[PDB]
């Protein structure tokens, strides 16, 4: 099926998922000098105090840290968002080298990786219904650069050896996602899509201006994961990112000057 290789990567997705060439595809390049400051944007409200993590899974494309979203335990509100969006999972996209890995770019600059905290609009009842709406999801994107280690990420790094291959999962309770955020919540926002098939155009993207720093040792462990399943020929899980897509008829707004 779809992947990130030469024969099943981003260049091939449109054949099975024609929306890949759609009206509001993601990611995109954020031209900082074209984005418009919007003084009407309310402050971003990240409420992860009651977040309940449950499990970490290698799905063959990346690894997902899943949360209990049966209640408003961990939510994202404010900013360009109307209503309440519940955290369901987070995952990353990274490269084979420190010079690439992020999906969104800033003035064409590629970061080592990108963290995506996925939330769905509670007005729609469940995640499956939400992805069918233009304002169904809100994904908080955070860039990762290589420098000093991120203490709040180590717990994630330590468990990767237990989910090396596709289909593997491990219990991952009591993890605090607040430890993955930068100091500032300044952000850019625009209407987009899921960056992986089915590429549904149901996402309000909120990309933070300030990247978080992770150590070389931490990202190296991400690169030891496998796209393949147990017993199969090893395919290192690297460069699982979709390149920037045409902005087309869209405007990127900034929460800061
Ligand atoms: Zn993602």
């Amino acid at each position: 099926h779809w992947g990130y290789g030469k024969h099943n990567g981003p260049e091939h997705w449109h054949k099975d998922f024609p929306i890949a060439k759609g009206e509001r595809q993601s990611p995109v390049d954020i031209d900082t000098h074209t984005a418009k400051y919007d003084p009407s944007l309310k402050p971003l409200s990240v409420s992860y105090d009651q977040a309940t993590s449950l499990r970490i899974l290698n799905n063959g494309h990346a690894f997902n840290v899943e949360f209990d979203d049966s209640q408003d335990k961990a939510v994202l509100k404010g900013g360009p968002l109307d209503g309440t969006y519940r955290l369901i999972q987070f995952h990353f996209h990274w490269g084979s080298l420190d010079g690439q890995g992020s999906e969104h770019t800033v003035d064409k600059k590629k970061y080592a990786a990108e963290l995506h905290l996925v939330h769905w609009n509670t007005k729609y009842g469940d995640f499956g219904k939400a992805v069918q709406q233009p304002d169904g999801l809100a994904v908080l994107g955070i860039f990762l650069k290589v420098g000093s280690a991120k203490p709040g990420l180590q717990k994630v790094v330590d468990v990767l050896d237990s989910i090396k291959t596709k289909g593997k999962s491990a219990d991952f309770t009591n993890f605090d996602p607040r430890g993955l955020l930068p100091e500032s919540l300044d952000y850019w926002t625009y209407p987009g899509s899921l960056t992986t098939p089915p590429l549904l155009e149901c996402v309000t993207w909120i990309v933070l201006k300030e990247p978080i720093s992770v150590s070389s040792e931490q990202v190296l462990k991400f690169r030891k994961l496998n796209f393949n399943g147990e017993g199969e020929p090893e395919e290192l899980m690297v460069d699982n990112w979709r390149p920037a897509q045409p902005l087309k008829n869209r405007q990127i707004k900034a929460s800061f000057k």
